[PDB]
């Protein structure tokens, strides 16, 4: 089998999920020994770091925390596009992809397919293709919760699908 470094690469929009879904959620995957890359620890800039790319490609899953401005980031799309690269190239074992909607409707993130005109012409294409697949794929659908449980559901359901 190819070399896997995390079990999870953890995308996510900081300014929308940070405090605290995605800051708890990525202590309780570890908390369940899902080893996990978070994609926030690196300096920005203008090119996504090489050192990211190179970490998704030895993740074996990808989870996306899609929010309302997610799909409104020229860096989380560009990230978003080689997620979904390896999920369709990677073999022995492949790269999954597990998308959660934190208080947005997958019907919403769809419509943003349509809509990067007025979020921002060569990289749309792309970015529609990798937003497009990874919206239809099987994930979960949160609305307002009791986030802490929902976190506790989330992990433990990619334990089982993982671990």
């Amino acid at each position: 089998a190819r070399t896997i470094t995390y079990d999870v690469f953890l995308s996510f929009r900081g300014e929308d999920t940070r405090f605290n879904f995605t800051d708890h959620l990525y202590s309780a995957l570890g908390r369940r020994g899902i080893r996990t890359f978070r994609d926030d620890k690196l300096r920005r800039g203008e090119a996504i770091a090489p050192e990211l790319l190179k970490a998704i490609e030895e993740s074996r899953s990808s989870v996306i925390v899609f929010s309302e401005n997610y799909a409104r980031s020229r860096w989380c799309l560009d990230e978003l596009v080689k997620i979904m690269e390896c999920h369709k190239d990677k073999k022995d074992p492949g790269h999954a992809v597990f998308p959660i909607f934190y208080h947005v409707d997958p019907s919403h993130v769809r419509k943003q397919e349509g809509s990067f005109g007025e979020a921002f012409k060569d990289k749309i294409p792309r970015w529609r293709t990798a937003l497009t697949e990874a919206a239809n794929l099987s994930g979960w659908p949160l609305q307002d919760g009791y986030e802490s449980n929902q976190i506790k559901e989330i992990t433990d359901s990619i334990f089982r699908r993982l671990k």
